[PDB]
């Protein structure tokens, strides 16, 4: 009935973990009565987590809000966040992503370190967009836990995201890989672009690709048969539930493109934003702004070197 918000300060500690082993749970144990809700990482005034959650006031009272004063509060008090030397470091970085992302709220003093605050209910009336979203953040909330779990047992993070683009690259465009690959492209192009090292840096980046060539060209073609098997037991699992899972949102989005709210709706317009919804995903799963965009250009060497012998 609203959207609810709680913060969890975690400044200094494993986020995956706290996700995890205190957030995972608690979730768990208000599934039946507060299905829809999920969680974004953020930076203000201290790393913490920002938990979303959708009740009402006398459900939020009874179920929601204990359970996470309890659960995750148990996960704060047995792994407690060592805390930051300095918070004031980082105001000058702060202060700019405050601008860049239009935040307005204060910056210091952080909050105190390993501990959960109520913070009411979203802003008054949700735009359509913000609806989408959270309805891809809620539906994807598996999805983070999977991921973390294969991260937490040795796997990588760098392939995982891998995976994903890709997938969400030649299964939902409107002619698949080899055409999307230059919308990938124009992705990491956009960062190297105002990078005043962008030169060492695609250096950097294509001799990683020269040194992990078969790796990577493997790889492109494994994900790109896995999401396009109709057959349901490929080799690879996780890149097939992807696509399943957001099948459905381009459809609502696309929808209603063509019913028409938001920005060729349908080729570059559902597909531009659930491709963004992927890249927001990656941001959850604790990959950074530069770590992502090395992805999507591997992604584009790889589909050249498979793609582009035509």
């Amino acid at each position: 009935e609203r959207w609810w918000r709680f913060r969890v300060d975690y400044h200094a500690g494993p986020m995956d973990d706290l996700i995890l082993d205190g957030v995972r749970p608690a979730f768990a144990a208000f599934a039946a009565q507060a299905p829809m809700a999920y969680f974004l990482r953020h930076w203000r005034r201290g790393p913490h987590l920002r938990i979303y959650v959708s009740t009402t006031r006398e459900a939020l009272e009874a179920v929601v809000r204990p359970a996470i004063e309890h659960v995750v509060g148990g996960y704060l008090r047995a792994r407690p966040s060592p805390g930051m030397a300095d918070p004031s470091a980082f105001l000058p970085l702060h202060e700019r992503l405050a601008e860049l992302e239009g935040e307005d709220g204060p910056l210091m003093p952080w909050s105190p370190d390993n501990t959960i605050h109520a913070e009411g209910e979203r802003p008054e009336p949700l735009t359509v967009r913000d609806v989408l979203l959270a309805d891809f953040y809620a539906d994807t909330t598996p999805s983070v836990y999977h991921a973390l779990e294969r991260v937490r047992s040795g796997a990588s993070l760098p392939t995982i995201a891998f995976d994903l683009v890709v997938a969400t690259a030649h299964a939902l465009s409107t002619g698949g890989l080899p055409v999307a690959r230059t919308s990938l492209r124009s992705h990491a192009e956009a960062y190297l672009a105002r990078r005043s090292d962008g030169v060492r840096l695609r250096e950097l980046w294509r001799d990683h690709y020269a040194r992990n060539r078969e790796a990577f060209t493997e790889r492109l073609i494994a994900v790109a048969s896995s999401a396009e098997s109709a057959e349901n037991g490929a080799h690879l699992p996780h890149v097939r539930e992807w696509v399943r899972r957001l099948r459905p949102i381009r459809e609502r989005a696309r929808a209603l493109l063509e019913s028409g709210e938001l920005t060729d709706s349908p080729a570059f317009g559902a597909y531009r934003l659930v491709i963004n919804c992927t890249y927001l995903h990656l941001t959850r799963l604790g990959l950074t702004p530069h770590q992502r965009f090395l992805v999507c250009h591997l992604a584009a060497d790889a589909a050249a070197d498979v793609y582009g012998i035509a």
